[PDB]
């Protein structure tokens, strides 16, 4: 069983092409069983992303208060299923942007366990 912290790294970290999302959503296993409809990858170092857990506190989309917003914008790529996508033939639109990220943090040490939003 993968931990929540490990799952966050697999689904969202790509520390560092129109087909980017199609390749990554597949390699990171987000097209198994169903096409995850939307996902965001973050291209900053794992350390900079983990540091968000000690940055600005904000409320989570689900109402929990263990969420944090990055002090700076970060380089991210949003992957969104296209209208033609249909499991098991998933298809995604790749959009690169620079936005702040909001993540839920948990565990000891407190690390990101859920990508909540980009703002």
């Amino acid at each position: 069983k993968e931990s929540a912290a490990a799952k966050f790294e697999r689904q969202h970290m790509d520390s560092g092409s129109s087909n980017y999302c199609n390749l990554m959503m597949c390699c990171r296993k987000m097209t198994q069983g169903k096409c995850k409809p939307v996902n965001t990858f973050v291209h900053e170092s794992l350390a900079d992303v983990k540091a968000v857990c000690s940055q600005k506190k904000v409320t989570c989309k689900n109402g929990q208060t263990n969420c944090y917003q990055s002090k700076s914008t970060m380089r991210i790529t949003d992957c969104r299923e296209t209208g033609s996508s249909k499991y098991p033939n998933c298809a995604y639109k790749t959009t690169q942007v620079e936005k702040h990220i909001i993540v839920a943090c948990g565990g000891k040490p407190s690390v990101p366990v859920h990508f909540d939003a980009s703002v």
